[PDB]
């Protein structure tokens, strides 16, 4: 089965919105988000990818308890939520655990509740309102045959450099 | 100048919808949100009050740091948000800390930042996204005198009865 | 389908173990838990119910996030954690929020996982270790039925007075 | 020995000023603090008292973790902190957990180490530094026997009324 | 417009204080503070500096939210807070987040409000009185021009070097 | 007297267990604990140290307030806990802040009350209860003659090599 090490950058439940400055591996503050909303699981970046818009293939992981920025986790995808903004091509892959039984029931998208799956579109596709020159669209959930496709051809993109 | 009391039921931050039972005075939890979204302000009901849809009216108070359910604030209002949502008419009055210098400076609604404002407009326009049959719609942002107005008229409401 | 008010005393995570004086209607701070352990999940107990043991029947609450202590959730019962301590029986209705469909797929106690029956089971059993003339035996878990028929005749017990 | 429950007005570390209404029994927000100051312990009012300034005998509870605002707690006198303040008289009782073994090397106000107790008198020296027309004199720690003699007379004047 | 990297040691509302080993940039718990005080805004310092007195230039950052140690914020700087302590001169210059619409209306040191200037006064003032063999003195604020001579220097003294 | 630095991974009161990669010095979540258990002192281990396991040797330090993953706190034993598991020998060094002087009555384990020894002992004993082909035997507290031994040679181990 596929696995990689994903960076958390943002834990769940926070308005902060931090980036890591890749050339460093430092953590930075990207902005405090402009509308009262709270991302809906922990994000960050798979480690060695080089992704469809030229950044870190994007990562969110399912966690029962919140880490801090710049944690590495062991995961596996089970899918992932397709989207274009005003970077380009935006894609995160949806992920838990690797190598904990408590996950084995989710193995592709479907295993997830639709309610957690809109929770985090609604995220992606609000967050953003209050910003100019911002959007998103294309908003789309995949499987995880599309997903773990993504990240081999992002670790290929990665190798080439 | 005019003040009252708010009975806080929501800190700010929480993704919790607690409600009191006006009949008890026991904090209930409403519901868990179904939109990944938080709070943007303190939130609760003016104490001793009957507002325009049956129920007491509802409050809106910054503060530096929230409090707990059940807690009273002395407040005055600076302005109110006008909203028709399924239950009918259902405004906030927007208050600060009464008796506060630091507060001195809000007066009125234009004392009070656009980005303030945007974002807790946002939080109540969206917060119902994936809920069926809920919406809001009229959403406004109006001027102290009329809030007072407002204020007043819940107050000898609640006198009839 | 059955329903009740469960007044929850303890939220999840905390060591402090907070009782509720059922004269006053007052929250107590029992004590700090002597050993390392933190509660899995919101504990409380259900709202006029007289028990086996001539107190309020107790129960869990799985809640995606803690309340405070006081509140009221509205809960349906979907098993029970059965267990003899020294007050002697000492039964745990555990229950869903009522009325969310996110927790429509959790009817009986098959319905949740054994990692986490098996986490509710492990508090109970040593939460108590480090204190003296303190124990518990016959821990078990049965299905809603079982549950359903402890809450039908602790409701009989208590308007019986 | 000497017992009494202290409702906690509050918690450990908090910066909010929180009262308690004596005729409702309703929690205020007093006030946030205009000093960047914390509560160096939990802080009350011992429950069925009149001090020597016609309000409830104050009382600060050393805690392992913190509790809520309104929570009663079981606690036994070791000193007492003397001050006077624009109220006039305002004196603290230092308490611990009574029927907790994890204190019973706490006896007198010698058993309480001097930089717990300079920190206490730290804040309660400073925290109104930024309040005009507020001060505090006269700040000294007595022990035990003084403790419970202004306990004592503080219920028999609650009594005589 | 000036702008630059402030390295975050400490968030704000924090008695832990951090520092960083500038030769490795691990975070170090300096020391958990003797006085019951918090720190009121974010603390840092500025990234390729080296200050008046042989150490990298203190920032202070207005935030709406608290950042962890070892952050990156893109910083803009609005005045200057001056004293001198035991380890000799020890400035820090006040600053908001950089390319934030935001805080546009926060330019100079007159935009800031007295209470929260004050605030932060009272915290350098007063944290190490129960710490013998540190005092500090000379504490006056100033304006952005002189903040923004002190920051164009501490670069100078870097780079020779 | 000895001293040395401990880089904390787990922070106290913590359900997440934290390693270090050693090769890099990324901060990794190793697992969500399997039991309702927290971790009742803050954990990591002592730098440029290798252990009787031939991993580096570990350390809890008794802080007053948690601090983050990755920082770096300077240490002195004054016992240790002595245990073997699944890994083989898995000692733990207790011990305190240094050059802090509200520590200075704790020198040796006898310092250290019955209630925290027992605490730690009754964590590290069931924690991994609910893991299978994981156990501990021979727990033990050993005295700071035996701890300081075993930093002694932990870094003679290290420099050869
Ligand atoms: C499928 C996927 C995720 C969830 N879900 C939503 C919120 C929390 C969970 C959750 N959380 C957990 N853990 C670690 C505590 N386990 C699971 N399980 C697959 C059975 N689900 C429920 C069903
Ligand atoms: C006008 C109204 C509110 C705000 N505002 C937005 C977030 C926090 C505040 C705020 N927060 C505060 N306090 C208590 C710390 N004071 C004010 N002031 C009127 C000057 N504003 C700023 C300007
Ligand atoms: C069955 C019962 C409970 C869980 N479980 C364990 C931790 C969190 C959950 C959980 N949490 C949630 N919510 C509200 C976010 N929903 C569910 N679902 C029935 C599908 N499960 C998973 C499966
Ligand atoms: C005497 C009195 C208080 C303290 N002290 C300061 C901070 C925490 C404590 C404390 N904290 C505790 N508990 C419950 C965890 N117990 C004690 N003991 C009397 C031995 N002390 C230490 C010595
Ligand atoms: C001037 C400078 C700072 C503050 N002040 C004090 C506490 C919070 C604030 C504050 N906080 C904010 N943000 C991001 C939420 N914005 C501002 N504004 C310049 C209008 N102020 C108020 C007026
Ligand atoms: C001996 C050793 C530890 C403790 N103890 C248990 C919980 C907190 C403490 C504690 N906590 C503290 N600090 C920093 C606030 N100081 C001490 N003292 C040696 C006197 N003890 C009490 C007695």
């Amino acid at each position: 089965a596929m696995q990689f090490d994903v960076t958390i950058e943002i834990p769940k439940g926070q308005r902060n919105k931090y980036e890591v400055d890749h050339e460093t591996g430092r953590v930075r503050l990207d902005r405090y988000l402009y509308t009262p909303m709270a991302y809906p699981t922990d994000y960050g970046f798979i480690e060695d990818t080089l992704g469809d818009d030229g950044d870190p293939l994007d990562a969110l992981v399912l966690l029962p308890q919140p880490v801090f920025p710049g944690v590495l986790v062991a995961a596996r995808p089970v899918g992932m939520f397709r989207m274009v903004d005003e970077h380009g091509g935006d894609d995160k892959v949806l992920c838990v655990p690797a190598g904990d039984p408590r996950w084995d029931h989710v193995q592709d998208i479907g295993d997830v509740p639709a309610f957690e799956l809109d929770a985090i579109k609604h995220f992606f596709v609000h967050y953003k309102d209050l910003e100019p020159g911002k959007f998103v669209k294309a908003a789309d959930w995949v499987d995880r045959a599309e997903a773990e496709a993504e990240v081999q051809r992002s670790v290929e993109r990665f190798k080439a450099g």
